[PDB]
């Protein structure tokens, strides 16, 4: 079929450009340009809450990476800032988070950035975990690597990333699902870092929950939190165990509104 090959980049996501197929008008997002690995890291995907690789291209010294266009955008752009979202959605979007990480860390695959920026939504606000630049692979022929490197946003960063030289990396983005948690149900980040010098961690770690973000979170959510923020990497809450938490379990939110009609 001609010119099913040709896409036009129509606008600025975020570098990554929106293309329009000229034929079908399919939307694709394309990141124009650690590069080696994000792609070979990408081959390796294929998970429904996981922003899909459809492919690359090298033109010169330019790599085009052709990933599945999420028109809903951030997750970041539904917190309203102080206030949060509707604890129904914000389990939502915790239960698709939880099967995207689930996913990886069965490949070992640690994403090691989780954060609302990184987490996408499709037209349907299915939550899709995107960019791997900085993720790497922990466990390969069922033998697990400790990590080292230090990676991350500093207010989603586990404790044990600044205070030891080798840990886990599954608790990591364990903790980075809680900070994003936290975010959705308050509507605001907890701590610059976690780190004793910081007060709103010591708070944290001395139960002061009457403070601000955790006073605005209700308390089977904020049960689950005290369970995730857990400064201990071996003590904290593995994702079986949070599947079995009681406000994961809660039932909250009604399916998407369908058409209906009276008499
Ligand atoms: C799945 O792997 C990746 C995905 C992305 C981006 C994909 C993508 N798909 N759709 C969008 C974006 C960014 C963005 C930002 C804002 C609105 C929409 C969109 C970047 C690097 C990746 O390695």
């Amino acid at each position: 079929v001609p010119f099913v090959e040709d896409w036009d980049l129509v606008q600025t996501l975020g570098e990554v450009q929106l293309a329009v197929n000229r034929v079908t008008e399919e939307a694709v997002a394309v990141k124009i340009v650690n590069i080696k690995k994000e792609i070979c890291i990408n081959k390796m995907l294929n998970h429904e809450n996981v922003v899909k690789f459809y492919g690359h291209r090298r033109e010169g010294n330019i790599q085009y990476l052709f990933l599945e266009y999420c028109s809903g955008g951030e997750l970041f752009d539904r917190i309203e800032p102080d206030i949060g979202m509707p604890e129904p959605d914000a389990q939502r979007f915790f239960h698709q988070l939880m099967a995207g990480v689930v996913y990886l860390h069965g490949i070992g695959i640690t994403h090691r950035d989780i954060k609302p920026e990184n987490l996408l939504l499709d037209e349907r606000d299915n939550l899709k975990i995107s960019d791997f630049g900085l993720a790497t692979v922990f466990r390969y022929n069922n033998r697990e690597r400790l990590l080292n490197k230090m990676c991350g946003t500093l207010p989603y960063v586990a404790p044990e990333l600044l205070k030891r030289r080798e840990f886990h990396a599954e608790p990591v983005d364990v903790w980075s699902c809680g900070i994003v948690l936290t975010a959705m149900l308050a509507g605001e980040l907890p701590w610059d870092q976690p780190s004793d010098s910081c007060q709103e961690y010591s708070d944290w770690k001395e139960k002061k929950t009457y403070l601000n973000p955790w006073k605005k979170i209700d308390s089977a959510p904020l049960a689950l939190l005290h369970k995730i923020l857990v400064e201990n990497p071996s003590a904290r809450i593995t994702i079986p165990d949070i599947k079995k938490d009681r406000w994961y379990n809660k039932p909250l939110k009604k399916g998407a509104k369908r058409p209906r009609v009276t008499s």
